[PDB]
């Protein structure tokens, strides 16, 4: 079991970090959304346009998949993204990251019926 | 076993126009730290100074913990925290925090060998 020492500072302790930042973005997400658990995924992008909006993108542009698949679908337009990619620095299990605000078209695996997107395979 | 549909969502969506704004701290925090399973938790502390300080108060002011646990100290100095508070729309499992950030003594109840913060009580 978590010790209470260890909870304390889990539920209470923030020392290297502010609200004010806007860097730490992708550290506190990659760790609420899971993806820092076992080891840091590498790269990983946030959207911040609509679920409906992304959801469309299946119905866009058909593209070559990085991977050679043939259900990769580029966005119409540029849409709010945030990549997230673990720096140099980062060493698990405390999994760094650089944030980058980026504005790109996006381009997403579509799978199921009705076709909605499963993977985010890159931005152009 | 999560959804492919689900996955995506879970990994790339963050829907929103100021994603990496100081207002969603908490947001991101509660979550991160694990503080929004099962229910959001309503109201949570996070202390911006130095372990070693907040260890510190261990000897510092005794005061009796709201419970009436008589293991409670306040700190001798303001320090700097972040309140998290639920706002009045937030509903499990969409946890929805108010950031303020303040300077206020701490109280914290202190317990173990060495004798080390294991419960946030109060800030004053
Ligand atoms: O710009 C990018 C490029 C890659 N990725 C994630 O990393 C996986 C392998 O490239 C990509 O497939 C994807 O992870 P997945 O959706 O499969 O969980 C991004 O998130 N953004
Ligand atoms: O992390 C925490 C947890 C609790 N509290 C104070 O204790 C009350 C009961 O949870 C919380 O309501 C709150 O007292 P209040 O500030 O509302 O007077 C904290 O201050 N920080």
């Amino acid at each position: 079991k978590e010790s209470a020492a260890a909870k304390f500072e889990r539920q209470h302790m923030d020392s290297g970090n502010s609200p004010s930042s806007s860097s730490n973005y992708c550290n506190l997400m990659m760790c609420c959304r899971k993806m820092t658990q076992g080891k840091c995924k590498p790269v990983n992008t946030f959207v911040h346009e609509s679920l409906a909006d992304v959801k469309a993108v299946c119905s866009q542009k058909k593209v070559t998949c990085k991977n050679g698949q043939t259900n990769c679908y580029q966005s119409k337009s540029t849409m709010r993204i945030t990549d997230c990619r673990e720096t140099g620095s980062s060493k698990y299990p405390n999994c760094a990251y650089k944030t980058t605000q980026v504005e790109k078209h996006i381009i997403v695996a579509c799978g199921g019926k009705p076709s909605v997107p499963v993977h985010f395979d890159a931005s152009v």
